[PDB]
């Protein structure tokens, strides 16, 4: 009721496909790097790995394709090449609606947080430049913070702890099924934003409490939702 909305203290955003329009790039880079290394990973499957750490993504692709674990050397080497390729494209731009929403969130007195499986320093160091005054490194969870990462609730549990928050004081904004699942398993109200080429149903099946087709529509409906 009025209780749910009034409990809110923080809004926890994924980065890729939520704040930055970076998913076409990640999909392309993952596909290409695996191809060079000798492994089949489609752009569609690469999309569906959104949320995981680079290390987890690589290990899981190795499991699925070769039926074995990647070594640490393979993880480091492939991740380096993935990063070179990703950074070779014209730098990813803001997702339309993201900045407008963040302004609404801040004006409501809520704390923005980033919870991401990313270790891409280019993107992470561009958060301040793209969303000025919004985020703080002490109020972010990245690949550097976690042992497991999404879909494990771990990164979202860590975010609640960093923010001094209980689960009912936060909302999660996610584009990815594995990220929705992590937020849901951490016990947090989760809003799915279907910014990729996915069936919106898979985000609902992952445990999303609300579904929107874009960040802009979420932004437009922000004052309306949660009673």
């Amino acid at each position: 009721g009025s209780h749910m909305r009034k409990k809110l203290k923080a809004v926890l955003f994924d980065m890729d496909g939520v704040l930055f329009n970076s998913m076409p790039y990640h999909s392309e880079a993952w596909h290409q790097v695996m191809k060079t290394h000798g492994l089949d990973l489609s752009r569609e499957e690469a999309y569906m790995h959104d949320g995981r750490t680079g290390a987890s993504t690589i290990n899981i692709v190795f499991q699925r394709e070769l039926g074995k674990e990647a070594t640490q050397e393979e993880i480091e080497s492939i991740y380096h090449e993935k990063s070179i390729l990703f950074n070779s494209y014209p730098e990813a731009e803001r997702m339309p609606g993201a900045w407008e929403l963040l302004q609404k969130v801040k004006s409501e007195g809520l704390t923005p947080m980033v919870v991401t499986g990313s270790g891409q320093l280019s993107l992470l160091e561009r958060l301040e430049h793209n969303f000025p005054g919004m985020f703080h490194k002490e109020l972010m969870v990245t690949a550097f913070d976690v042992k497991y990462g999404k879909p494990n609730p771990e990164p979202y549990l860590m975010a609640l702890k960093k923010g001094g928050l209980k689960a009912d004081e936060a909302v999660v904004i996610e584009n990815a099924p594995l990220g929705v699942e992590a937020g849901h398993k951490a016990g947090i109200f989760t809003i799915a934003v279907n910014t990729g080429p996915l069936d919106g149903q898979v985000l609902l099946d992952a445990g999303a409490d609300l579904l929107f087709p874009s960040m802009q529509t979420l932004c437009d409906s922000w004052d309306t939702i949660m009673l």
